[PDB]
């Protein structure tokens, strides 16, 4: 019945060496009332801490670490459930400072931690945020077994991408796609979804199959602060005329240890690259900045402003489905205005 | 004019404690003729190591070093170059084993070790191979600066992968998608290509501009080893209807610091989704496993059997492009087929 987590942070500001004695003397009295044991260590800015005890206390206290102004970019590299033993029943909070230790052996270890610790902040940010949520759910990942799920899937995509490219310097290129990208991956996150891949210049998220309310919320919000980036953009900034298209549709997903020894990934969504592409293809026919399917609206639960627009065929089948839309002043040739745009900046 | 590499790697069998004593000793005395110094530290079954000195003589100890049959799955994960002191100039190779190591500070810090190693290795398999590549150049992947470079892009996909999906149990379905990949991603890093991404049930790989004579072989060779797999698969299974097809053209792919706080990538090629869609479709409407625009034809230097086909369009403008394959036995509806005979097994 007992839990075990270890995680690693980062100093949110100069800490002293008191006040991490003091943080250490007041966690040994705290953890002796709950019966939680572990030890706590830092060095040159970053906390290492061990806490084991009765699953509800340790959620509890985790919980309150969480929201310590001292530390921030918190990590859980393993959460152990139904553990066995304690492996430190004699420690309340044991705090080790490396940064005061001179011993011999340990000068080389300081500089294996730091490395290792660094090398991992790194790796972080090129992962998924699915496998850092499995870890703390106390499962390997590789070590999942399979599974179908319905998902709404969002695509959204930058419209004329190919003249930014042909009309600017590869870094203000890129200038370009990190804003864009971190417009989307804020909202969506924001509105409890996940972006699993970029694919060229297009974001592929999932949301829940009962959450369609929130994939339609997001992509509302995503136009809305695109417009306020255009407008409020310096004179002559390529940022003006950044425009995107989105849709959103139902599949279903597989997620497992896909993959072979050299690569591996979480999930897979079979032909996304086609359903990706006639989704593309409707907002450019309709001159629609977002379109779903029935299947979406259907899953909806508010009283969206829906408008009917067309049929169309989204997976490789011969079924004709109905494509929507929200009537609104938001949603209602480009690629000639960005060319011209472009050349004279 | 000093380098200084850090690794990590793996016992590749029972090694005991007086092994160990001689392999530091030797190291030792081969590092004080060549000017090197360092420290080794074990921990079960691991190996940790630094060395440190003049750069040519760092290579080619190093060389050495991956050869040893005595420790697997070599990672660079720090390599400065450039380096101003040395961090242990009075040990040639300093030999510390912390299996044996009883002490009290140290009791945690060996937990804490094996513990970050072990989500490093996770970690390392949802990772691409360019960020590792690049670790060992000495630069850090976050701050390169962007570039716009030429690649042949390849794109392979499963025919009628729905159908699979549809008719077998979901862990079925994985193992058909992993031995397909497994194939895939072998020969394109023996041939010298990376693969970037998957995308749905299609696989996405770079090879470099001048190169197209490398990504021809490892079509063919992909698909000769498809159809042995699917003669040589057991009675009534799955596998003796996996089919591909692929298709190659060349792009222009910037590199860099793509992304958001939330997520980075190392690479981006525009509008990657229609370029892919573009190329399953002609496969489909040719009947052809194998097909690549005049772009890659010209850029070959051996003698191919080359095949015109049929014109298209592969990017989003409107200039029309001669589409080639290969003559050969190998290339010389399945769909309906697919469904018949996973239907009744
Ligand atoms: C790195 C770090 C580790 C901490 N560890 C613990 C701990 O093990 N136990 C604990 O009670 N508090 C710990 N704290 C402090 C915790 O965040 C609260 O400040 C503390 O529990 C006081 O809570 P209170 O509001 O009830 O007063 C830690 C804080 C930091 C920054
Ligand atoms: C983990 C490990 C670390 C090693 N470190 C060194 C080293 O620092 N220097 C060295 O000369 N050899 C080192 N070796 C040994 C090296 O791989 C060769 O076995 C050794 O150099 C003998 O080479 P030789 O063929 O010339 O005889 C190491 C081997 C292992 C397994
Ligand atoms: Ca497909
Ligand atoms: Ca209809
Ligand atoms: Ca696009
Ligand atoms: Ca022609």
């Amino acid at each position: 019945g007992m839990k075990r987590l270890t995680y690693i942070s980062k100093f949110s500001r100069p800490l002293s060496g008191d006040e991490i004695e003091a943080i250490g003397r007041i966690s040994s009295q705290k953890n002796q009332q709950a019966n939680v044991t572990g030890v706590l260590l830092c060095l040159d800015g970053i906390f290492f801490q061990i806490l084991e005890g009765e699953a509800e206390k340790i959620d509890r206290i985790y919980e309150r670490i969480l929201a310590d102004e001292r530390h921030t970019d918190i990590l859980c590299l393993k959460s152990e459930v139904e553990v066995q033993e304690r492996m430190f029943p004699d420690w309340s909070m044991q705090t080790i400072n490396l940064d005061e230790n001179t011993d011999f052996l340990i000068r080389p270890i300081k500089v294996l931690l730091q490395t290792l610790t660094e090398s991992h902040r790194i790796l972080e940010k090129y992962t998924q945020p699915s496998i850092f949520k499995i870890i703390s759910q106390g499962t390997n990942p590789l070590n999942i077994r399979p599974k179908a799920v319905e998902k709404i899937v969002f695509f959204s995509d930058i419209v004329s991408f190919s003249t930014f490219a042909e009309k600017l310097p590869v870094e203000e290129v890129v200038s370009v796609v990190n804003s864009y990208f971190s417009v989307c991956t804020a909202i969506i996150t924001r509105q409890g979804g996940e972006v699993t891949k970029f694919i060229g210049d297009c974001v592929m998220a999932y949301f829940d199959g009962d959450c369609a309310d929130q994939a339609i919320q997001a992509s509302l919000d995503i136009l809305m602060e695109l417009e306020i980036l255009r407008n409020s953009a310096p004179e002559g900034s390529p940022l003006r005329v950044l425009y995107s298209g989105i849709g959103l549709a139902k599949g279903k997903v597989i997620e497992g240890n896909i993959g072979s020894e050299l690569k591996r990934d979480y999930t897979i969504l079979g032909d996304a690259v086609n359903v990706a592409a006639r989704l593309e293809a409707l907002t450019r026919q309709l001159s629609q900045a977002l379109v779903f399917s029935s299947e979406v609206k259907n899953s909806a639960t508010k009283s969206w402003n829906f408008i009917w627009l067309t049929d169309s065929e989204l997976k490789g089948k011969s079924e004709s489905i109905d494509i929507y839309s929200i009537d609104n002043e938001m949603t209602r040739e480009i690629a000639r205005n960005i060319g011209h745009y472009l050349e004279r900046v």
